[PDB]
């Protein structure tokens, strides 16, 4: 058993060593597929980041001025590297380096603090007041130098130098100068609606016209448009509140403090607009004019005072600046809060407002009723906002933790730039202002927590989605190859011929599994090494990956085993295998979309498919990679997400279970659906059963004669045509005998012998073999059987010696005995010189000898030979005769022959069948006694060229010498007579033979040989008693019509192949689309009350700064102990889901003394207060840095409050260092015991802060301005008074001191708003009046987004884009598997000679290829129409939109037009169909998928500009492949529609045309050019480099060489061919000339070079030397006319397996140009005059062995060519059929044409052949006419005898011959016959002497020939 696997594996590895290219490709293909990933990985480095310390973010509780400053400066999240001054303990400004700050600092330190300056100013003011009442100088001069250095210092100097440019490039520069002016940051900085496909796309307002023009100027340009779209609602929007109760009115009246404060500046600018003209009037006409005149008069008045030490223009610019400001500020909408009454009405008005983009928010107070006016203690509200302006509500944090602070100022701060945090703060400030009478002014500053230096690997996003698909597409080639190999091996009968030799089924399955597993193991080892050392996966243990890949290889091998039991034709198993393998992977892509509602049970159930479990395992690999973990043998078994029972170990466990199930199911189905050549198939309950899985022509059984094989009432009916092939046999083959099985063609010989084996199931009767019935016990029978099939089936690239060694060892023989057996059986069959020639380079006869040879190796007790010698020369048949007669001791040999002398000699009991049933059977002597026995004399006639002599005088002579004589046959010089055998004169016959011998030339006879009754005459008795269209347009149209009809007639009968190659890919696309529409329905967004305890079990900290105040002390208390941190545990109940726990006393954690030693040892104080922990990445990646033991100082004291959370009082510590340096430890402590990471600190509140406020005190400013108004006569104004009336409340709410900071972590989405809510609860509860318990009161915010049917942009567009990309790659799959199906039929034709036979007819390469291209275009058009119809049906708007449908149609049709002529040249490489199919399909798959993946992933995630430069080039490099063109077209058609949908969502409706020359038009034009160029190229590939002698022979050579004759048709001249790598000419130096009236016969030993001569004569192979002129036109130069003057019948039949005989004749009569009116008669004649009358309407596949030769001969003869080359026309044909063919050929050569006939039956080439030529070793020996040959090379008579009873009885006759005929050699003494070459005087003496002693001896049969041709041929074969 192990030995048998050893042998099969050795054979497989030998055949694999013979072909190394396929091996290398099979080991390299997946590595080749895994190249774009390695290139991208080498393209994207790590790029570790830095600390990223973030600045403050003010809020409307902190006043207005810092609010706007923090809106303007912090609009980008600058990401500094060094800590901001905002994270200092009691400092919150964060703008200390601003130039205004420096100038103000200088102004304060110099001027105001200076006491003398204040005194001087007061003195000047008092003097001015005294002067006004009426209506010092040194001190003022003293402060004049004080002013100087104030300008000189670089603050004021810088202010002037930077205001001097004041602004070219306002968009570029104005914000630059403002940002350097207002704040002073030290240089901080830090699909997709991209223009990639953008370019292709292409109101009264009830407001002042100023703002009409303003909004249009904003709306018109995208640079101003996308910013305005997000900024508009805040400046112009509305706010809507439902309850309308006076309580809500009170809350919102208290909440307009910001908007009233913003309206105050509008009041002031209006006041200046009014009052300015008064200033101008005072400067123009006032007492100032007298003042100036006095100043002008100073040189005459105060010249000394003057010497001691534009107005319009400055007033002008100031007037302009204020007005330009005024026009903008005028139409801000600062009356926002607009009441309503119900939720539904609010939503209706929200729909009304959102279209114009005004809706800001809607505030709903659920607890309120319209008739309410008292605020409850615990008040709640909900801020209903849009969904593109508020973060998602159903989820609280992203599914997978990835490193990164999440600080993008656009896609993460939706709560800030959108306007949720601001409005929440205004409303909560309103509430805390309405409950308590007091205020407690405390502003709130956010602060984002800092971060360590991460690495941010940019590759893991790409490898996240394209890794499983590539790791699955890697193995599609191996899967297709394994399934195709299994099906092809079981289709070519190569598996049944193994089961006959003894091997079981278990061994075959085991070797298939072992070989496939070894190959997959090699490729997998290579793949894991390549991935590891390619740095694609960094941390993952390679051993785990290797084991995972082994598990998947086993699973996919068993899947291949299951798939191989479905199909039965390799042309049908090459497409379905790959498509079904990929179809079992789409469920994984569907499972990626849901990502939820995936119960582990359902995940396992879906994973019950192996390629889905592989996808799951790959997902877990990728997830564990992006965490720095990897699967180090402990990580296995636990998922990286929140809660999954699914894991990695269980993934490959399910894979192994899948492999087991598939293997068991394949094994079960194999024995119930065995296929075509299957044995009697067991019933479906094989496991259930306890048993393991004229009646006188027949001779009676003689005594003894034990039977070996019995057949009883056998019936076999091939269904489609009835007509049972084997009707009712009652045969019984015996033990020690060679039973010859004869019968006419299509009688039931091969079918009966196949039923005798297991190859076919009988449909009735029983077949006992050796006593063991055949359907029940077929294994014991086949342990001792050897068969030789009619069509030789044997491995190609195995040699001869290896064939015999394989088959001899496969039956128990030790290595050594196989050597002896092979040597002996090479000696016995004459194959010694061909020991090492491959079994495909052998000649036909040598293959036939090898088959019968390998049928006898080992000891088989039932040997079944089917045509053992059909195509073997008359000499090599003696070797086979001795071989049979030697192995007849106990074997029940059963030979089915068509040579009657063979069956008479060898057969010991013959049985003739006819029409299925047995006709007669018995010992041949008994048969000849039953039917008419007689004595036949077969006299030939010569020619002078009309056949010499006449049948009149010969007839008269024969009837004169014997009056009863009947003429039996007279076909072409044969003229066989029949004479009576009983009661003859003994003298009349002798006189007749004397008369014939003495006059052998007067009658023209040349030969005559008597014979006792042969078997052939008995068998004949049984059988009887049982013009051209002219060239040009007409002929080309006829050729096109004929070829199209042939293709159609072949297609319509094999409908399964047409479906599985055309319609199935469309079904695959349809299934992909049907899975595309199964997506979860959109559910509405929930309430999501915002509180910090959402995440649960977290760390929070607080830091009490500024501890001297009392209000902050009570604030810290009411935030710490009494009411708790947040809103939970407020003594009344809140969210019963979250309980009210108990607290823990103040506790400080322990620490190692190592830390304490470090902390009292060094002196790193107040900068770097903890060891600056290294965070490098280049050495080891370690995304989160490793940091020493003293990371963040000694741990701060902690406790657990009533709410479950850890409070860390980091009061007197560095905050930023603590969080930065203890983040990684906090993450790592979360990683363990859970294997999924999550941060445990989400924020805290740091009480304390200060904001330096200028001391204006309010009243001083208004008094100062009023004093200037009284003095300057500028006082007075309605609007001026109205604006200046509320000044103190304008300076109150500007800036707020004593603030609160709120540290928040953004990786939890709802952290900032929840902690803002907590802070406002603290400020309310701190501000409360006394005696009122703080616990009762609180606030809570609810965030329910607006109740619209809409998804967020960040999710809906990616879903649709990914879906369309997947659909595109599925379409590429489908349309790449189709065009490879057009090479199956081309190779099927080329491997046969059907293409060459059509070329021998009128068809010329251009017409053939053009017609094939037309048919392929039609079929592809059908498939593309199916795909397009599917897209129309599913309403995929991206492709089937009325603007994008022509693009799709053109794309698909031109891809079909452009890829087919690319597949045509590949039909010249592969020599087996279904291997070209697999290879071409896999190549197309790889090219198209890779090109589309590149144009997709690189475009979406390759920001690097260096990659883009290479990519741009590669587009133009890859334009050459039409697959790339189709991929780009489809992906761009998806992306353009995605972008258009994004645009139309906002309301622009941008429409694009697809045919832009940059979009897809280049692809279309390139496809056209590619199609034309490739068709010309395939035509070129077709046209160019397509993939001392005797005396008579010497005389003919001189005749040809010196002067060539002018009457010959065929004139060979020094023909020669040396086969490549042989070093000995197969055919060398032939010179013959065939006249137009003779049948030149080319006899020859096997492997002498006969078929090669025909091959080079027609034009198949390549001549090596010399011409061969056919009717004038040479071969080497021009072959078209040679083909026009020739008809060829190949040795091996070249027919189409699915066209009847009639349609074959119709095709080949149309091709030769017979007119369409005279084709019925030609077909009828060729059908009637060659047999074929019954089988003229059955497919050429359902033909018998000889009925294919009949068809080939009929094909060769249509069209009347004047030179017909028949290459063995009669091999395996009935005597009657070959008689009719002789009649045809004789008619031919009598009509006036010539035929070159090759045959191995010497009766033939003696009857109808005019001139012979025996060819040995590639050169002639005789080349003479029949008479002259039998004269020069022969003498004497041949007395052949047959004695009856064995070998020791042969002695008396030898003594008789030696005593009578003195000189008489002995030739060919077989087991029972003798053949002496007597040299007597005359034949009458031999006849009389042999007949008179016939009774004394035991002569059964006899024959006295006269130097037959067999003697000549056997002499030649013996010599060489
Ligand atoms: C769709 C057309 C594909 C098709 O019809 O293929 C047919 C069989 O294909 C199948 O059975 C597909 C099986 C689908 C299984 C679903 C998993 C014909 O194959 P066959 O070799 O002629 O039958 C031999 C008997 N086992
Ligand atoms: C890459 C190099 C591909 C070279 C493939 C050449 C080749 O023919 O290999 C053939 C198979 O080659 C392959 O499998 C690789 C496929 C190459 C894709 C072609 C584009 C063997 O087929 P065959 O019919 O047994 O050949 C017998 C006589 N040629
Ligand atoms: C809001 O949507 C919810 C479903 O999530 C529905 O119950 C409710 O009636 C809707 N309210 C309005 C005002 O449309
Ligand atoms: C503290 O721990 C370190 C860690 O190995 C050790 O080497 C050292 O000896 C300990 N004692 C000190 C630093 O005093
Ligand atoms: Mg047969
Ligand atoms: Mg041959």
């Amino acid at each position: 058993f192990v030995r048998q696997i050893q042998l099969l594996l050795w054979k497989n590895w030998t055949l694999r060593k013979r072909q190394k290219i396929r091996f290398v490709v099979e080991l390299v293909w997946p590595l080749s597929l895994f190249l774009v990933l390695i290139w991208l990985r080498n393209a994207n480095p790590l790029y570790s980041h830095h600390e990223c310390h973030f600045p403050n973010k003010a809020m409307p509780s902190a006043g207005m001025l810092p609010w706007l400053q923090g809106i303007f400066c912090n609009v980008n999240n600058p990401c500094f590297q060094s800590p901001t001054p905002g994270e200092s303990p009691g400092i919150v400004s964060n703008y200390n380096n601003s130039i205004l700050a420096r100038v103000y600092r200088d102004f304060q330190e110099l001027l105001m603090n200076a006491p003398e300056s204040q005194h001087l100013g007061r003195i000047w003011t008092e003097l001015h007041i005294l002067s006004q009442f009426m209506d010092w100088g040194g001190i003022l001069s003293d402060m004049s130098p004080r002013i100087q250095e104030f300008i000189h210092r670089p603050s004021m100097q810088d202010l002037l130098w930077v205001t001097r440019p004041l602004g070219p490039e306002t968009f570029t520069k104005l914000m630059g100068i403002l940002s350097d002016l207002l704040c002073g940051y030290p240089e901080g900085g830090g699909w997709y609606e991209d223009n990639n496909y953008k370019a292709f796309l292409g109101y009264d307002r009830r407001t002042t016209s100023f703002c009409n023009a303003l909004i249009q100027s904003l709306e018109s340009n995208p640079l101003t448009k996308i910013a305005w779209r997000a900024a508009k609602p805040l400046l112009m929007g509305k706010i809507l509140y439902t309850p309308d109760s006076p309580a809500a009115r009170r809350i919102l009246k208290n909440a307009n403090s910001t908007f009233e404060e913003l309206e105050h500046v509008r009041k002031l600018v209006k006041a200046w607009e009014e009052v300015g003209p008064q200033i101008w009037y005072f400067f123009d006409n006032s007492t100032q004019m007298n003042m100036i005149r006095d100043t002008l008069g100073n040189p005459t008045v105060k010249d000394f005072l003057n010497r001691q030490l534009d107005w319009r223009d400055i007033f002008n610019i100031t007037d302009r600046t204020l007005r330009l400001v005024n026009q903008y500020l005028e139409c801000l909408v600062l009356d926002k809060f607009e009441s309503y009454n119900d939720e539904t009405q609010l939503t209706q008005r929200a729909l009304s407002l959102l279209e114009e983009n005004m809706f800001w928010a809607g505030v709903v107070f659920p607890d309120m009723y319209p008739w309410t006016s008292s605020l409850p203690p615990h008040v709640k509200y909900k801020i209903r906002m849009d969904i593109d302006v508020v973060e998602k509500t159903n989820k609280i944090k992203d599914r997978y933790w990835d490193s990164g602070p999440r600080a993008d100022p656009v896609e993460d701060f939706r709560y800030i730039w959108g306007g949720f945090a601001y409005l929440q703060d205004m409303v909560e400030q309103g509430i805390t202002r309405s409950q308590v009478q007091a205020e407690a002014p405390v502003g709130i500053y956010l602060q984002q927590m800092p971060y360590p230096c991460f690495v941010d690997d940019s590759f893991m996003i790409i490898l996240n989605r394209c890794f499983p698909i590539f790791m699955v597409l890697a193995w599609i080639y191996s899967v297709s190859m394994t399934v195709k190999s299994i099906v092809l091996e079981k289709e070519l009968r190569l598996k049944e011929t193994l089961k006959n030799q003894g091997v079981s089924n278990a061994v075959i399955w085991c070797t298939w599994f072992l070989d496939s597993f070894s190959i997959m193991s090699m490729s997998i080892f290579l793949l894991t090494i390549f991935i590891m050392h390619g740095r694609i996966l960094h941390y993952s243990d390679p051993f785990i990956l290797f084991l995972f890949l082994l598990a998947f290889s086993t699973a996919t091998i068993m899947l291949c085993f299951l798939l191989s039991t479905f199909f039965s034709k390799a042309s049908l198993a090459a497409a379905c295998s790959g498509v079904i393998y990929f179809t079992l992977y789409l469920p994984h892509i569907l499972c990626f979309a849901w990502q939820d509602r995936m119960t582990a049970e359902l995940k396992k159930a879906v994973s019950l498919l192996s390629p889905v479990a592989f996808g799951f395992g790959t997902e877990y690999l990728v997830r564990f990679e992006e965490q720095g973990l990897g699967l180090q043998w402990s990580n296995i078994g636990n998922s990286p997400t929140e809660g999954d029972e699914f894991s990695f170990l269980l993934s490959m466990q399910m894979m192994l279970l899948d492999a087991a199930v598939y293997g068991l199911l394949a094994w079960y189905l194999d024995q119930v659906f065995p296929g075509d050549y299957g044995t009697p198939l067991p019933w479906y309950f094989l496991l259930q059963e306890s048993y393991w899985l004229h009646d006188s022509f027949f001779e009676r059984e003689h005594p003894g004669w034990v039977p070996g094989v019995c057949v009883k009432n056998l019936v076999k009916i091939f269904e489609p045509c009835g007509r049972p092939a084997v009707d009712r046999l009652n045969i019984t083959f015996y033990e020690n005998q060679i039973t010859a099985f004869l019968g006419h063609n299509g009688a039931g010989k091969t079918t009966t012998l196949s039923i005798l084996t297991g190859l076919l199931p009988p449909t009735s009767g029983t077949v006992l073999v050796g006593g063991r019935d055949i359907e029940t016990s077929l294994d014991a029978v086949r342990q001792s059987l050897g068969m030789c099939p009619q069509h030789n089936i044997l491995f190609h690239h195995l040699t001869v010696a290896e064939h015999m060694l394989f088959y001899a060892q496969l039956k128990g023989k030790s290595q050594e005995e196989a050597q002896l057996e092979m040597e002996a059986m090479l000696e016995d069959t004459g194959l010694h010189h061909k020991r090492n020639e491959e079994a495909q380079d052998l000649s036909g006869g040598m293959q036939r000898k090898l088959s019968v040879a390998i049928a006898f190796v080992g000891d088989a007790k039932v040997v079944i030979l089917d045509q053992p010698t059909s195509g073997v020369d008359p000499y090599s048949r003696r070797s086979i005769w001795d071989l049979l007669l030697k192995y007849r001791s106990g074997r029940t040999i059963i030979m089915s022959t068509h040579h009657m002398d063979e069956a008479d000699l060898l057969g010991d009991r013959i049985a003739i069948i006819a029409q299925g049933r047995l006709y007669c059977s018995g010992t041949p002597l008994f048969l000849k006694n039953c039917f008419g026995t007689g004595l036949y004399l077969t006299l030939v006639r010569k020619m002078k060229q009309v056949l010499d002599g006449d049948v009149n005088e010969l007839m008269d002579v024969v009837l004169h010498h014997v009056p009863e004589a009947k003429l039996v046959e007279c076909i072409g010089q044969e003229l066989i007579f029949l004479l009576p055998n009983k009661n003859f004169k003994h003298r009349a016959y002798a006189s007749l033979f004397r008369e014939l011998e003495e006059t052998l030339a007067d009658l023209g006879l040349s030969s005559f040989g008597i014979s006792d009754t042969p078997l052939e005459e008995i068998f004949l008795k049984v059988t009887e008693d049982s013009p051209q269209l002219n060239t040009g347009t007409q002929l080309v149209l006829q050729h096109v019509q004929a070829l199209l009809v042939k293709r159609f007639q072949h297609t319509i009968r094999s409908h399964k192949d047409f479906l599985a190659q055309i319609v199935l890919p469309a079904t695959f696309v349809f299934l992909a689309l049907m899975l595309s529409i199964v997506i979860p329905p959109f559910g509405e967004y929930p309430a999501l009350t915002l509180h910090p305890w959402i995440y649960g079990q977290q760390y929070t900290f607080f830091s009490m700064d500024e501890p001297g105040s009392e209000q902050f002390t009570v604030l810290a208390d009411v935030l710490l102990n009494k009411p708790g941190f947040g809103n939970r545990c407020l003594k009344e109940g809140w969210l019963p889901e979250y309980p009210c726990g108990n607290s823990t006393p103040w506790k400080t954690p322990s620490v190692s003394p190592n830390i304490t030693q470090l902390f009292q040892k060094q002196k790193w104080t107040q900068v770097n207060p903890s060891p600056s922990c290294r965070c490098s990445t280049r050495e080891k990646l370690t995304m989160l840095p490793e940091c020493p033991e003293g990371a963040g100082g000694l741990p701060p004291p902690q406790r657990t409050q009533r709410s479950t959370e850890i409070l860390q009082d980091l009061t007197d510590r560095n905050i930023s260092d603590f969080l930065v340096k203890t983040y990684p430890a906090l993450i790592r402590s979360s990683l363990k015991s859970k294997f999924w990471v999550n941060e445990q600190r989400y924020g805290g509140i740091s009480i304390g802060g200060k904001l330096p406020v200028v001391p204006i005190t309010g009243e001083a400013l208004v008094g100062f301005l009023s004093d200037l108004g009284r003095i300057m006569n500028v006082s007075g104004g309605p609007i001026t008074r109205e604006a200046s009336k509320e000044i103190p409340d304008f300076l109150k709410h500007l800036e707020t001191e004593d603030n609160i900071k709120v540290w928040f972590n953004n990786k939890g989405w709802h952290a900032l708003v929840s902690f803002l809510n907590v802070a406002h609860n603290a400020i309310l509860r701190a501000s409360l009046p006394k005696d009122r318990s703080p616990e009762e009161y609180g606030i809570t915010v609810i965030s329910q987004p607006l109740n619209l049917t809409k998804e967020q942009l960040s999710e809906i567009t990616v879903l649709t884009t990914s879906v369309d990309a997947v659909v595109a790659i599925c379409v590429i799959f489908s349309m790449s598997f189709v065009p490879a199906s057009f090479v199956l039929y081309l190779i099927q034709e080329r491997v046969n000679k059907s293409k060459h036979l059509q070329f021998i007819s009128g068809v010329s390469p251009t017409t053939y290829w053009v017609t094939n291209f037309l048919w392929d275009i039609m079929n592809y058009s059908v498939s593309a129409g199916l795909v397009v119809g599917i897209f129309i049906g599913f309403q995929k708007k991206a492709y089937t939109s009325p603007e994008n449908l022509p693009a799709l149609v053109a794309l698909l049709l031109l891809y079909g037009w452009a890829v087919i002529p690319m597949m045509y040249p590949a039909s010249f490489l592969f020599d087996v169909p279904s291997t070209a199919y697999v290879a071409l399909s896999c190549a197309n798959l790889f090219i198209g998928i890779n090109s589309s993946a590149i144009t997709f992933i690189l475009e979406l995630f390759e920001n690097n500009r260096t990659l883009l430069r290479f990519n741009a080039v590669l587009r133009k490099l890859l334009i050459v492949f039409p697959h790339f063109c189709l991929g780009r077209g489809l992906i761009d058609l998806a992306l353009s529609q995605a972008v258009t949908d994004v645009y139309a969502r906002f309301g622009e409706e941008h429409s694009a045309n697809p045919f832009h020359w940059d979009l897809i038009g280049k692809n279309l034009f390139a496809m056209v050019v590619e199609g034309v160029v490739y068709f010309l190229l395939t035509l070129l590939v077709q046209r160019h480099f397509f993939l001392d002698e005797d005396d008579d022979v010497a005389e003919e050579r001189q005749r040809i060489i010196t002067g060539g004759n002018k009457t010959d048709i065929l004139r060979l001249h020094e023909l020669t061919k040396i086969y490549p790598g042989t070093s000995s000419p197969a055919v060398d130096r032939l010179c013959v000339g065939v006249r137009p009236g003779e049948c030149f016969g080319l006899l020859g030993v096997n492997g002498a070079g006969k078929t090669t001569t025909f091959k080079m004569l027609t034009g198949d192979t390549t001549v090596t030397s010399g011409d061969a002129t056919v009717a004038g036109k040479s071969i080497l130069t021009n072959i078209s006319e040679v083909h026009q003057n020739m008809g060829y019948c190949p040795q091996f039949d070249a027919i189409d397996e699915l066209l009847t005989g009639r349609e074959h004749l119709y095709l080949y009569a149309r091709l030769r140009g017979v007119p369409a009116e005279e084709i019925e008669k030609v077909a009828n004649w060729s059908i009637k005059s060659l047999g074929l009358t019954v089988y003229a309407d059955c497919l050429a596949g359902t033909y018998s062995g000889g009925n294919k030769r009949k068809l080939s001969t009929a094909i060769a003869l249509i069209g009347c060519p004047p030179l017909v080359l028949l290459d063995q026309p009669t091999t395996g044909m009935d005597p009657q059929a070959r008689r009719m063919l002789w009649n045809v050929i004789v008619s031919i050569i009598r009509e006036g044409r010539a035929v070159v006939l090759t045959s191995h039956s010497m009766e033939e080439c003696e009857a109808l052949c005019t001139r012979l030529a025996i060819m040995v070793k590639g050169a002639f020996r005789c080349m003479g006419t029949i008479q002259h040959l039998k004269s020069k090379f022969g003498d004497g008579y041949i007395v052949t005898m047959k004695i009856k009873s064995l070998l020791p009885d042969l002695n008396p006759v030898e003594q008789f011959f030696q005593g009578n005929f003195p000189g008489s050699v002995q030739r060919e003494r077989h087991y029972n016959m003798l053949q002496f070459q007597v040299s007597s005087s005359s034949l009458a003496r031999i006849f009389q002497l042999l007949l008179s002693h016939k009774d004394s001896l035991l002569i059964e049969e006899y024959s006295v020939t006269q130097t037959t041709l067999d003697q000549v041929f056997v002499n030649f074969a013996k010599q060489q």
